[PDB]
């Protein structure tokens, strides 16, 4: 009424910090390249989508309902609400592809994380955008043409086919329903595979710990991230040589801590690969499982495959599930003697077949920190409106207006509360963004 001005500021300043903050985000992840990271893709991805709610959806919105009807004509309309539903179908798609992704790396420790690339990234990404716009703007725009008559009037907006209450209802379990219900599913088999979190990574940083410059081998060589051989030269330029050649960037020496992993998993695979072409090495490969092959990786890692050969007689009382002497006759080795506490862990992992030899990093990962702040926000957010049409089901009249606004101003600031995680959940993003204002 009177009181319109005040309206305005509120849905505008909450729109334009929406969208200096994706903006503020996309930016974070292009201009640094600590930020560069197959996750961030998807964070990437989440922004641009956040960031057309705010410049699009919001604002429209707030317009068609202050003024009380729709003033700006039918083709605006449906690309409006098209623009909306393909946006939103991209979100949830992206929080799908996210929620694969933790379970593959969390199923295939070995297997699986070395074929995460920023490729793959871009393709799904990819898939998800245009299969989203297939499923919505074709069928918003074009059910009018389609029935051949047009329900919509001229000062009112909606979904055509969304006339009946039965079909909305439908839509709704298929694109939000279904989707967040398997995504509760995998995440309880992540779960379920993680309650005493330790992997192959852990293991290996916690042994020969990671370091992001290059630093000196106690026998003489170059060494980079985890445990990685660069060369036997006393010039560190015949090191960075090498070390140029894995990232296929000018490092000067150094590298940041996910390139670090990206050469991690390189040489994860590679360590199997050898292993399994080592005729000493693979019956006693095949024979162990997850953990225990995870040990025996750690061994190749420090000593190499030819030197771990030398533990025929150990290796065959692996084969022989015979663990207790396994492992005291491990402990005979000089191995043991020169690394005494790293040795214990590992002849241990062989001794138990679990990871409770090893502590874990007491401050989850930035990744899994992420991940449950957008889920939670997500569904939060979401939930009131698509309860909302469950409920619309059975009694239209239950829920006034002033309720769907509420439910539609929720979905909308899902937008704005993303970028707030990523800055509370990733110390270099809120860095990046303090460092960006300036
Ligand atoms: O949450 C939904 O709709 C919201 C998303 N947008 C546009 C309508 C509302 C508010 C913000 C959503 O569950 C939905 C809503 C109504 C009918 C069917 C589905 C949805 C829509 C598209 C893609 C994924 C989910
Ligand atoms: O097999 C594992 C080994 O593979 C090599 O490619 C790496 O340079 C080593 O650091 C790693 O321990
Ligand atoms: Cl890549
Ligand atoms: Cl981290």
């Amino acid at each position: 009424t009177f009181e319109v001005v005040f309206i305005v500021l509120v849905a505008g300043s909450l729109s334009l910090v929406t969208i200096i903050g994706n903006i503020l985000v996309m930016v974070s992840i292009k201009v640094n390249r600590h930020l560069q990271t197959v996750n961030n893709y998807f964070l990437f991805s989440l922004a641009c989508a956040d960031l057309i709610i705010g410049v699009f959806s919001m604002n429209l919105y707030t317009l068609y309902t202050v003024i009380g009807y729709w003033p700006l004509g039918p083709v605006v309309c449906d690309l409006w609400l098209a623009l909306d539903y393909v946006v939103s179908n991209a979100s949830v798609m992206n929080l799908l592809i996210i929620s694969f992704d933790r379970y593959f790396c969390v199923t295939k420790p070995l297997t699986y994380p070395v074929k995460r690339t920023t490729k793959m990234a871009g393709m799904m990404i990819a898939a998800a955008w245009v299969l989203s716009f297939i499923l919505w703007a074709p069928a918003i725009l074009f059910w009018q043409f389609i029935v051949g008559v047009r329900t919509v009037e001229d000062g009112e907006c909606y979904i055509q086919f969304f006339s009946n209450a039965a079909v909305t209802f439908g839509t709704a379990i298929a694109a939000f329903y279904l989707p967040v219900i398997i995504m509760t599913v995998l995440y309880w088999h992540i779960s379920r595979a993680s309650k005493s979190r330790i992997n192959i990574f852990e293991m290996l940083r916690i042994d020969e710990g990671l370091r992001l410059k290059i630093y000196k081998d106690t026998e003489g060589y170059y060494t980079i991230g985890i445990g990685h051989l660069l060369t036997k030269s006393p010039s560190l330029n015949a090191a960075k040589s090498e070390l140029d050649k894995a990232i296929g960037r000018n490092t000067n020496g150094v590298i940041t801590k996910d390139e670090a992993e990206k050469l991690f998993n390189q040489d994860v695979d590679a360590a199997v690969r050898g292993i399994l072409r080592n005729a000493k090495l693979k019956p006693v490969y095949d024979s162990l499982d997850a953990v225990r092959r995870a040990a025996l990786i750690n061994m190749v890692f420090q000593m190499g495959e030819t030197g771990v050969a030398g533990f025929t007689n150990s290796l065959r009382m692996l084969q022989q599930k015979r663990w207790d002497e396994a492992a005291v006759n491990l402990a005979k080795s000089r191995w043991y003697n020169q690394t005494p506490n790293r040795a214990k862990r590992v002849i241990t992992t062989f001794r138990t077949g679990t990871w409770d030899a090893y502590p874990p990093p007491s401050r989850e990962k930035k990744v899994t920190r992420t991940i449950l702040a957008i889920l939670l926000a997500f569904i939060i957010t979401w939930a009131p409106y698509n309860v909302m049409v469950l409920i619309n089901t059975f009694c239209a009249p239950c829920i006034p207006n002033t309720v769907w606004t509420i439910g539609y101003w929720l979905c909308y600031i899902n937008s704005t509360i993303n970028p707030a995680c990523y800055a509370l959940c990733n110390a270099t993003f809120k860095k990046t963004f303090k460092h960006l204002l300036m």
